[PDB]
């Protein structure tokens, strides 16, 4: 579930998970996607209840888990095409699919105790194109290799240094940007926008990425990841 | 106008409009374009004369045939064999900051900034300068330039390289005077190559498509309208 | 010659010609390919003996050198192939094909004294389009302007700052890296290392490009150049 409320002209919308730190869910999708899509206000905020920002995927118990997939592409869809540009309040850590949502927000304001991560090769998973390009693009290409290959961990710090960050502050001064924001021409803001989205982050995975990404996520090592957790115990990856 | 000095293996060519903070007209940019052509120099500096590098367009002369005259100045600075160091002494604005970006390396005044008003104005760009001003101060600080207007200092500037160092005019001139020590074949393959990089991109169906929108709207007359009324404007995005 | 040991899961590669700076040559690169290809082990550290980690290419008395070429070719093809994430613990400078195969590593870890160079507007020479694709990704595009057209060199807290460098540190903190990376699920390392390779910094040269970099190659300049370091003045460039 949501939080949705409107102040003159910006449009703030909470991810209201606090439990699961807002990992994302088919019904999470489904509710953000619905409220970005409206659509008076001139600017929405996006930022999560509690400690994270959004923690990642967490479909256990979402009994529609197989819509997943298609609900995420939905929102992000909706994203890109919104009008509005989408100050992401990020309160918390946004690991995964909440790295992703937040990488999709057009402008960011990070918690000082926030960070941002992709913990694939801690779990055996791949990433899509799009998520590795505009990662490249926030925080660098060397940046993204440690991040991509290592599972490293960029700070609020780091992300105010590399651009990730626009701002280091909280939920307020999102809301004070976006109203300064609510009031400058929105053709101006929806032309660089749109530009700035089509830089090329937005590809199509190459044969050879797709082969990888099945074998990933398709792979025994995949379950090893949760065995090892469930078990307190190190992974022992086979590369299979 | 424009002031043209060589010294030693170095040309320097000065905007002198400091009257208009060095904005773009007509003939400043023809001016440009000929000294630019022209450059005995292995070197060229670019500067402006005064608080500013350059603010804007002015356009208040010859003025339809000015858009050709922007393209055709950045088309020979571009083709230009000559690495061209932009001394940028004070703020650099709209088609200023375009006029900077152009430049191949920059020595920035420590109370010089870069900006892209086009949101407080209703305007928008063409591709090349979100591409470029991605690639000078990174994908995150251009959304929010071009989002949201914001200013880039200098120390912003040397951090994410639109700065290669902060500097006056005279450390532009020095910086130039090694360049022009070095091998001129390799400074031209490395420009071309690096010009090369993608930011020189046609316009989407979609991006002309708002861009002409932007250009066309009522948001554009109605900020100007505010500059006279003397009050706050009230886009309606259209 | 190289040296080439193996700890936990990680072999170190260390290139030993020190007499001439790590300096590449025929025999220096295609027995650096062997041990990459051949690389039981789950990373690579790539490193340097002596006061360089490689200072340019070398090919005083190297009976094969008209082979050089295709061998370099062949190194960076097996280094972009390998499955295994590749470590350059930069002990010193990377200068020329000492940074061509710095960037190709896929973390780079610094020591403070290191630097990184491309020198080819000294010399009269022309790079790939790779090298200075990789390279603007790696710095900046700004500071890569700089570096192409006035020789500039990267130093190492400049270098962690855009992040050519991951770390700053020695070869013995590259390889305690490497060991966590090792105990990485293998599958997700090789399809991000993929994808981020095909960033499109593997680009070929445009006619333009050829053309420019075959004049440069083929001039008088660069006889100079050479002619001018034997010499120990400063040269006379013609543009010729």
């Amino acid at each position: 579930m949501i939080g949705i409320t409107q102040a003159e002209a910006v449009l703030t919308i909470e991810l209201q998970r606090p439990e699961r730190r807002n990992a994302l869910n088919s019904q999470l999708v489904e509710e953000l996607t619905q409220a970005i899509r409206k659509a008076s206000a001139r600017a929405i905020v996006l930022t999560g209840q509690g400690t994270a920002f959004c923690a990642g995927a967490d479909l256990s118990g979402d009994a529609f888990a197989a819509d997943y997939p298609d609900r995420l592409i939905e929102l992000h869809k909706a994203m890109d095409a919104s009008p509005m540009p989408v100050v992401g309040a990020i309160n918390g850590p946004a690991i995964g699919a909440g790295l992703q949502l937040a990488m999709q927000c057009d402008l960011r304001v990070v918690a000082p105790d926030a960070f941002f991560q992709f913990p694939t090769s801690k779990y055996g998973l791949a990433l899509d194109n799009w998520s590795i390009r505009r990662l490249s693009s926030l925080v660098g290409h060397g940046r993204a290799r440690a991040m991509l290959l290592s599972a490293e961990k960029l700070t609020a710090e780091i992300a105010l240094h590399t651009g990730m960050a626009n701002r280091i502050g909280t939920l307020a001064d999102a809301q004070a940007w976006a109203a300064e924001i609510a009031r400058l021409a929105p053709l101006a803001i929806q032309h660089a926008k749109r530009v700035l989205n089509d830089d090329g982050a937005i590809e199509e995975a190459w044969p050879a990425h797709k082969e990888l990404f099945d074998k990933a996520w398709g792979s025994q090592d995949v379950i090893e990841a949760q065995v090892a957790r469930m078990e307190k115990r190190p992974p022992k990856f086979q590369g299979a």
